[PDB]
């Protein structure tokens, strides 16, 4: 239900994950570097060019925006 | 006071998030551990009127707790 799209050497990705963990959010994570299917979903399903991208109930939070995770997750 | 002060402690994920945010933005801050540094703890509580970490002081202005957008604004970094 919550999906995190991340890639190597991505400091904002690590930060977003720590925020989700601290909030005990139940997410699944994908690597758009290793995983071409995840990459295609990032571009074609979510119309996003960058990581981190977080999808919450199909709402797309693209790039490094810690305050919106707070908005949409509670 | 240093221009940018970060008050933190161990086992404080919001503190880690704030410090990493500041690092990613290449902010020139000084940090203090209020568990290990009793003087820093006293400044947090008695000078800055804040009861928890993270607390960031930016040119004298106290930002208590996890306030990323307010940090961004005060640091003139966005």
């Amino acid at each position: 239900k919550i999906e995190v799209y991340a890639q190597p050497d991505c400091p904002p990705c690590v930060i977003v994950k720590e925020f989700l963990k601290h909030n005990n959010v139940a997410y699944e994570e994908f690597d758009v570097k290793k995983d071409a299917a995840a990459r295609n979903r990032l571009l074609y399903d979510y119309d996003s060019y960058s990581t981190p991208t977080v999808v919450i109930d199909g709402e797309v939070v693209a790039g490094f925006q810690i305050e919106k995770l707070q908005q949409l997750l509670n």
